[PDB]
C-alpha cells in the first residue's frame, strides 16, 4: 500500500481532522491515470507515537471492501506522514443536506439511508461494531452515492441506553446509532436533542421519549426508524432486516 510521494500532487485543503488538515489531490499511477483522492495529513509525525496511532487507522480502513465505505487507497510512512483515501467530492454529508435542503427529493434521502444499511450489514456480517454512526461521519461521493466516511476520522445524543448505561457495544447498539441517523438524513442534517444537555438524555429516553417524525417522511420509514429505539436491544432489526425493508420503503417512493 506504499505510495511515492512524487505520484501525489497535493491541491486544496477541503477539511480537517483529528491528527491534522485533510486535502483533496490528483494520484498517478500507471493504472488509470490522474485519479482524483483525499489526502490526510498529520500534524507532528516528527513525534513518533503520534505517527504510528495515525498509521494504524489505515490498517483498520484496509480490512473493508464495500461501495459504501471509502476505499483506503495507499499510505506515504516517511514524513510528513499522508494516507490517501478516495476522494468523495461532494463532501460532509451534513453540509450537503442542509444547503440542498428544498433541492433534493425525498427519494434520494431513502437511497441514502438504504446504501448506509448496506455498509452496515456488511459490517454486521464482519463481526465489526462501528461504535460512532451519525451523520457528521457519512460523505457524498455523488447525489446519487453517499459512503460510510474514514472510521479514524461520547457522542451521547446518538448512544443506545446500554452504551450511556454500561458502556455495552454491540450490533444492535449500533442499530439503534443508525436510527438517529436515519432521523437525521430525513431533518435535512439537523442534529438530534437540539438544546438538550447530555446528561438528560438518557432520562428522556427511560420516559419512552423519542425523536420525533421528521415532517415529509413516509410513516413507514418513522416506524423503522422507532424500530431502531426499542429499549431492549434485542427486540431492534438486524442491519440485513433493515437493509430488506429500505429497499421497499425507497421503491415504494420511487414509484410516487
Ligand atoms: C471535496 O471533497 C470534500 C470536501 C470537503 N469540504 C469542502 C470544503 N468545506 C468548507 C469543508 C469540507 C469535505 C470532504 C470531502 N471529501 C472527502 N472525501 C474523502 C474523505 Cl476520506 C474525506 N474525509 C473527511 C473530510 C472531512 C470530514 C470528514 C471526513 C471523513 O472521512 N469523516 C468521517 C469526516 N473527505
Amino acid at each position: 500500500y506504499e505510495i511515492q510521494r512524487e505520484r501525489i500532487e497535493l491541491g486544496r485543503c477541503i477539511g480537517e481532522g483529528q491528527f491534522g488538515d485533510v486535502h483533496q489531490g490528483i494520484y498517478m499511477s500507471p493504472e488509470n491515470p490522474a485519479m482524483a483522492v483525499a489526502i490526510k495529513t498529520c500534524k507532528n509525525c516528527t513525534s513518533d507515537s503520534v505517527r504510528e496511532k495515525f498509521l494504524q487507522e489505515a490498517l483498520t480502513m484496509r480490512q473493508f471492501d464495500h461501495p459504501h465505505i471509502v476505499k483506503l487507497i495507499g499510505v506515504i510512512t516517511e514524513n510528513p506522514v499522508w494516507i490517501i483515501m478516495e476522494l468523495c467530492t461532494l463532501g460532509e454529508l451534513r453540509s450537503f443536506l442542509q444547503v440542498r435542503k428544498f433541492s433534493l427529493d425525498l427519494a434520494s434521502l431513502i437511497l441514502y439511508a438504504y446504501q448506509l444499511s448496506t455498509a452496515l450489514a456488511y459490517l454486521e456480517s464482519k463481526r465489526f461494531v462501528h461504535r460512532d454512526i451519525a451523520a457528521r461521519n457519512v460523505l457524498v461521493s455523488a447525489t446519487d452515492c453517499v459512503k460510510l466516511g474514514d472510521f479514524g476520522l461520547l457522542p451521547i445524543k446518538w448512544m443506545a441506553p446500554e452504551s450511556i448505561n454500561f458502556r455495552r457495544f454491540t450490533s444492535a447498539s449500533d442499530v439503534w446509532m443508525f436510527g438517529v441517523c436515519m432521523w437525521e438524513i430525513l431533518m435535512h442534517g439537523v442534529k438530534p436533542f437540539q438544546g438538550v444537555k447530555n446528561n438528560d438524555v438518557i432520562g428522556r429516553i427511560e420516559n419512552g421519549e423519542r425523536l420525533p417524525m421528521p415532517p415529509n417522511c413516509p410513516p413507514t420509514l418513522y416506524s423503522l426508524m422507532t424500530k431502531c429505539w426499542a429499549y431492549d436491544p434485542s427486540r431492534r432489526p438486524r442491519f440485513t432486516e433493515l437493509k430488506a425493508q429500505l429497499s421497499t420503503i425507497l421503491e415504494e417512493e420511487k414509484l410516487q
